[PDB]
């Protein structure tokens, strides 16, 4: 079960990915999360990626592909994986092809979580994240039972540094110009799957589960 999750900033990759990993146990591989984990620890990778991430721009291809290649090689990817936020440039997709060809692990589906760009600003500025677990909530659409704290572990919720109007706008701008080419790339490959991301969380996942049940 080799999957790729794509979508514009705030479309819900993390939210949906959380379900997939729960029902199938494949590693959730989010480049955004990997970069931020590096930033917190202050690794050389983190400091280099930080400059781009803080501005809402894409981190350069070479270093991004590099850390992904290493990750997909781990033992825990034996039964499949869930790539989140990678690739997000045609170059990255082409590179992933080579990488997976060497690993003998072809992509089963590239799942595009389609959400109108017009409602993504609201989704991001209203997002709050668990400082302990990473799971996300939304002040309006998916609020925590007790404001400011995670339902699961009681950890404090925070607002990502790049989740403000200006940076969100840049993020939408940057990724929108990469969107159609990626869709065309995988549409040609023959395994692009479009999912309506503008509905209730569990209803979005139902559409995702339909595809996954054919991958055991
Ligand atoms: N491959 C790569 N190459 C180069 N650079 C790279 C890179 N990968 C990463 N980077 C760098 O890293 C940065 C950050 O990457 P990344 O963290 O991957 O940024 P992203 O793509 O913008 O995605 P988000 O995490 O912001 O949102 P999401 O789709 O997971 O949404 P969520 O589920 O939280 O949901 C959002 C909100 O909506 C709510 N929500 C979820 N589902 C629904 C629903 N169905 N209805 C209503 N609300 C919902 C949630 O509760 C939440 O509040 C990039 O900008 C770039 O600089
Ligand atoms: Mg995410
Ligand atoms: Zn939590």
């Amino acid at each position: 079960m080799n999957l790729v999750l794509m979508g514009l900033p705030g479309a819900g990759k993390g939210t949906q990915g959380e379900r997939i990993v729960e029902d199938y146990g494949i590693p959730h591989i989010s480049t955004g999360d990997m970069f931020r984990a590096a930033m917190k620890e202050e690794t050389p990778l983190g400091l280099e990626a930080k400059s781009y991430i803080d501005k809402g721009e894409l981190v350069p291809d070479e270093v991004t592909i590099g850390i992904v290649k290493e990750r997909l090689g781990k033992d825990d990817c034996e039964r499949g994986f869930l790539l989140d936020g990678f690739p997000r440039t045609v170059a990255q997709a082409e590179a992933l092809e080579e990488i997976l060809e060497e690993y003998g692990k072809p992509i089963d589906y590239v799942i595009n979580i389609e959400v109108d760009k017009d409602v993504l600003m609201e989704r991001l500025t209203g997002r709050r994240i668990c400082s302990v677990c990473g799971t996300t909530y939304h002040l309006v659409f998916n609020p925590p039972k007790t404001p400011g704290i995670c339902d699961k572990d009681g950890g404090e919720l925070y607002q990502r540094a790049d989740d403000n109007e200006e940076t969100v706008s840049k993020r939408l701008e940057v990724n929108m110009k990469q969107t159609q080419p990626l869709l065309d790339f995988y549409s040609e490959k023959g395994y692009l799957a479009n999912v309506n991301g503008q509905r209730d969380i569990q209803d979005v996942y139902a559409d995702v589960k339909d595809l996954l049940e054919g991958l055991k």
